[PDB]
């Protein structure tokens, strides 16, 4: 018969982030060729019906990667790497190290990402793209130029660079930045308040519902990421399958996603650079203005995020686990 297959995601059922969405659409592309569950972690009361497992995170996960590694030695493991793994923890990390020497196969999110494991790793690497429903591109007033940044407040997503660049632009009424994010790691919440009560232009949000997220994104002229590390961000999928063009951190989870190509790269934690980037979109607000130029580039990068692409990648993935 078909297999069972096992989704390991350490997010809390039902929150509104990366790893919960990326195993929720993976159980749904998977749903017409296996039996799919997620969990937190694994083993469980019905963990012997599993017959393949796909864990995300190879640190949060390791406890449940080793458990099934134990129980099924050297078969059915694909371990996720998700992103503060792949761009921090399997560096130093022992945990994160096991995972991936027991994992029958590694999936990373964009094609950079096995430049980042070790070379004895590399030939059982997977490159899976994630993927998103498109949204209609909106036609957008010339009048001002609204950006938008989409990450729960922690360190790796360095809002610090956004808080920075709209400073840096407290003056310019014709430029509004909309932070999007729940107040998570310490004293960022209260960095964003301050912010936003000396800088009109700059509204926190705080945290939003999937839905009104997409559309804000897909209203907004451009989309700001500024993350430190990324292992495939999905609010980077949602602006381009919207046609909404992208400002991004030049890091390599970011340049997988947007292309080695891309003309919207500012270097990390560069908030002159952020800054310079959305004087030049408003700028050119007829044609040959940047957000036109980044549009263009957007719109080849979109068939990337196609669920149908993202469901052959993950029947062939399932394929060679079982
Ligand atoms: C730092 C890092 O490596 N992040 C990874 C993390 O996702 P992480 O949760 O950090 O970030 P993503 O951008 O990928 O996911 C956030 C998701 O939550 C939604 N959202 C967020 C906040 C909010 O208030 N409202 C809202 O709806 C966004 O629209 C998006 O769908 O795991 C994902 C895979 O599992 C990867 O794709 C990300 O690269």
């Amino acid at each position: 018969s078909n297999p069972s297959l096992v989704i390991v995601s350490p997010a809390l059922p039902g929150a509104n982030n990366g790893n919960w969405r990326t195993a929720q659409r993976w159980k749904a592309l998977l749903s017409p060729v296996c039996s799919a569950r997620v969990v937190q972690q694994w083993p469980d009361a019905d963990a012997s019906a599993d017959t393949v497992m796909l864990a995300l995170h190879a640190r949060r996960s390791a406890e449940s990667i080793a458990h099934w590694a134990h129980a099924h030695p050297g078969r059915g493991l694909g371990v996720v790497l998700t992103g503060t793994d792949l761009y921090q923890d399997i560096g130093s990390d022992p945990q994160a190290q096991r995972s991936l020497q027991l994992a029958q196969r590694l999936v990373v999110l964009q094609a950079l990402g096995a430049e980042a494991l070790p070379p004895e790793c590399r030939a059982k690497a997977r490159v899976v793209y994630q993927s998103t429903s498109a949204r209609a591109e909106l036609p957008k007033s010339a009048r001002q130029l609204r950006a938008v940044m989409v990450g729960h407040l922690r360190q790796v997503k360095s809002p610090q660079t956004l808080f920075d660049a709209a400073r840096l632009l407290c003056g310019r009424e014709d430029i509004r930045i909309d932070h999007i994010g729940d107040a998570g790691d310490a004293g960022l919440g209260e960095l964003a308040r301050a912010l936003a009560s000396d800088c009109p232009g700059y509204r926190w949000l705080g945290a939003l519902p999937h839905a009104q997220t997409r559309q804000r994104i897909q209203r907004a002229h451009v989309l700001v990421h500024t993350s430190a590390l990324e292992g495939g961000a999905h609010v980077i999928m949602e602006a381009v399958r919207s046609g909404t063009p992208v400002l991004a951190s030049r890091v390599p989870g970011n340049v997988g996603m947007l292309g080695n190509d891309y003309a919207g790269y500012f270097p990390h934690g560069d908030a002159a650079a952020l800054a310079a980037l959305l004087e030049a979109c408003r700028a050119g607000q007829r044609a040959a203005g940047l957000l036109d130029s980044l549009r263009t580039q957007c719109a080849l990068r979109a068939p990337l995020f196609d669920p149908r692409a993202e469901q052959a990648a993950l029947f062939q993935l399932l394929n060679e686990l079982q």
